[PDB]
RNA sequence: GAAGAGUUUGAUCAUGGCUCAGAUUGAACGCUGGCGGCAGGCCUAACACAUGCAAGUCGAGCGGAUGAAGGGAGCUUGCUC
């Protein structure tokens, strides 16, 4: 996917005994406009390196989220660790109505009128891990029931 | 039919409060003002109140007060019976 949007830079430090040595993570997800989204952050000293230092591991761990297509699947009951994450599916009108670091997730996945949301933390670094496992139970046919419906 | 930021730390994560975007009113206040239409205008002292006005109506319900006119009598057109 090349349709890669940028979630946080964070100013990390970290001490050494001549002094306070500053380095960046920045975490970016990457999907292709049709559902296989990616996750990950590069530890590096400067800004322009450790967003390609996020792709680096961005186009790795792609999984195919199974859309409907425009819609989502179902109303979502998630969470991982310390953040839970609400979703339900709209209708037809509505654009990206999500917040923060559920939009950037929620549209490299082809689905547009998204309806996402944040409970408990809201870290960014736990926000977007919660939204994937969101996303990696989804079946309109693949339950193994022996019936359409 | 539901958008979050900023802020504890050398940095992190979690629990957790603060401050912020908004929309609002019977509005004030600081500013500066061209007009129309519909509106709304003691939120406080149910505090004291000058002044005028806010319910008088009826004579075809009844006694009783006053005499429009007009037609005449005298004096002679002033006056009254």
């Amino acid at each position: 996917g090349y349709i890669e949007k940028l979630v946080q830079v964070n100013r990390v430090a970290k001490t050494v005994k001549g002094g306070r040595i500053f380095a960046f993570t920045a975490l970016t997800v990457v999907g292709d406009g049709k559902g296989r989204v990616g996750f990950g952050r590069g530890k590096a000293r400067e800004v322009p390196a450790a967003i390609q230092k996020a792709m680096e591991a961005a186009r790795r761990n792609m999984i195919q989220v199974d859309l409907n297509g425009t819609t989502l699947q179902y109303p979502t009951k998630s969470a991982h660790g310390a953040s839970k994450v609400y979703m339900q599916p709209a209708s037809e009108g509505t654009g990206i109505i999500a917040g923060g670091a559920m939009r950037a997730v929620l549209e490299v996945a082809g689905v547009q009128n998204v309806l996402a949301k944040c409970y408990g933390s809201t870290n960014p670094v736990n926000v977007v891990y919660a939204t994937f496992k969101g996303l990696k139970n989804m079946q309109p046919e693949a339950v193994a029931a022996k019936r359409g419906k």
